């Protein structure tokens, strides 16, 4: 089908595998731009003009896992490891709330030290501030997830990374797609708002793989979907592999919006890392969430999933004000509430 035909099918919501592969495979400028306009329009129609700010505190870069793409992988000995104390995390959280953050995201490598009781304590103290708490701590026992829910956690981000179980296993040798998926399913059952998502341009990943990621996201109707390009980190086995294409990743964001019109989709730090102004672009192509880095110095510079992360040289407190300005110059509006998913039931 031609680009015009694919758009009309997408507009009609005939989301066949073939329509999705063709969408990802056509490189025509005119087609891409129309696809971005569609997704921008569906975003506006379903989730409005509010850009939700999730203040992310990356509280530890310790990790027991060895994912091949990740600078925090345990085999990376060329990284200063840190752990924030629960007091520092709580007080850093409080500063974000004082700055107007309505969701706190606590993210870390898979660091056993905190698990589960110290996270429980931290979540309970943060929840007292009357904001949403989102956890992004990786794969843990059902029991841990349960304790964290009971402690007051609202949401959990656990990117599925890749729905190709063979590629998944090769890139994440400690675990599997089955395990990853089971965590997402457990999270959902426990009542978390859950986030999935994938990297784009992983070594060995094909367009068919990306289509499978879309159909997976659509299958499970995730509340949130984080998508970024793969960015090689020099202290990893994937150091000399090619970074993910910005445009292709932006197309995955657009199609995710089209497939899940009422989902919460961030313009991820990785998009802004590979293209100057990439998050702003992404916010105009389907995304409606931003997650300003609230990780304090001198730890911020040490949380290197991938290198070059923008926002590492600014003052600790700069990213909240910066994203507020961003939201305003994009002609958008800050989130007025916790910005949980607001389901519009359709056919
Ligand atoms: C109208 C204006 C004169 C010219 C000068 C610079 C041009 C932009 C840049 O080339 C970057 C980019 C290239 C893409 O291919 C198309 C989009 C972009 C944003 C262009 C749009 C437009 O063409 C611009 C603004
Ligand atoms: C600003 C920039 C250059 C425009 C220009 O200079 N002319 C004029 O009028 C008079 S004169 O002819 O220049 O004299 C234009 C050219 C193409 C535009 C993007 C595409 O649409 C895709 C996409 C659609 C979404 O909905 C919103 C986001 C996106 C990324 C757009 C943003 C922006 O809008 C772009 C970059
Ligand atoms: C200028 C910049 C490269 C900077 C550099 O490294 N040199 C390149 C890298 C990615 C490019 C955008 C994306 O393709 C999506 C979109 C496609 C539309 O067709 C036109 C607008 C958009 C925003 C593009 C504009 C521009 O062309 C970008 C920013
Ligand atoms: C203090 C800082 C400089 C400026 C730059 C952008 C400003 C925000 C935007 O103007 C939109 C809105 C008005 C109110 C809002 C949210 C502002 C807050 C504050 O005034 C900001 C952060
Ligand atoms: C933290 C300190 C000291 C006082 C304090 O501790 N303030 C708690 C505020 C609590 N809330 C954010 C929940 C207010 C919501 C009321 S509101 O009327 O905005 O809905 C106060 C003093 C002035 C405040 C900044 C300015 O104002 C400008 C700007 C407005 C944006 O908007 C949010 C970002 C920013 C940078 C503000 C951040 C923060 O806040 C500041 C630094
Ligand atoms: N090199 C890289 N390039 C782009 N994104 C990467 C990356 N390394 C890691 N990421 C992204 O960063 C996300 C958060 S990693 C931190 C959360 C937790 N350890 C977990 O694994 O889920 C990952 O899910 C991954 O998609
Ligand atoms: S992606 Fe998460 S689990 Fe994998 S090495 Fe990085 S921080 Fe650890
Ligand atoms: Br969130
Ligand atoms: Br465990
Ligand atoms: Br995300
Ligand atoms: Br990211
Ligand atoms: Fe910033
Ligand atoms: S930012
Ligand atoms: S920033």
């Amino acid at each position: 089908m031609t680009g015009r035909e694919i758009l009309e099918k997408l507009e009609r919501r005939e989301f066949t595998r073939e329509v999705l592969k063709e969408a990802l495979s056509i490189n025509d400028r005119g087609f891409n731009e129309a696809l971005f306009k569609l997704a921008d329009e569906i975003r506006r129609k379903y989730v409005g003009d509010e850009v939700h700010i999730r203040a992310i505190i990356e509280f530890s870069n310790v990790c027991r896992k060895n994912c091949l793409y990740c600078g925090l992988r345990r085999d990376n000995k060329n990284l200063k490891r840190y752990r924030m104390t629960p007091e520092e995390i709580v007080e850093r959280a409080r500063l974000a709330v004082q700055f107007g953050a309505k969701t706190i995201v606590l993210q870390s490598g898979e660091d056993p030290y905190x698990m589960p009781d110290v996270i429980s304590d931290i979540v309970k103290e943060i929840k007292k501030m009357g904001v949403a708490v989102t956890l992004s701590l990786g794969e843990w026992p059902r029991e841990y997830y349960e304790k964290w829910k009971e402690a007051g956690a609202d949401r959990y981000l656990l990117r599925h990374e890749t729905a190709n179980p063979v590629l998944h296993r090769k890139l994440r040798p400690d675990t599997s797609f089955e395990n990853r998926l089971n965590c997402l399913l457990t999270l959902k059952e426990l009542g978390y708002e859950t986030g999935a998502g994938s990297m784009v341009g992983l070594p060995g990943q094909t367009i068919d793989d990306l289509v499978d990621d879309l159909l997976f996201l659509k299958e499970h109707d995730f509340d949130m979907v984080g998508i970024g390009p793969f960015i090689p980190h020099p202290d990893t086995p994937l150091a000399n592999e090619k970074k993910g294409d910005f445009t292709l990743t932006l197309k995955m964001v657009a199609l995710t919006r089209i497939l899940l019109p009422d989902s919460n989709i961030p313009a991820t730090t990785a998009m802004g890392t590979i293209v100057p102004g990439g998050r702003e672009i992404t916010l105009r192509c389907g995304a409606n969430v931003i997650m300003p880095n609230w990780t304090p110095s001198p730890y911020r510079q040490l949380y290197q999933l991938y290198p070059g992360k923008i926002c590492v040289f600014e003052k600790d407190t700069a990213c909240i004000p910066c994203v507020m300005k961003m939201i305003e110059l994009l002609g958008r509006k800050p989130g007025r509430d916790w910005g949980g998913r607001k389901r519009v039931f359709e056919t």
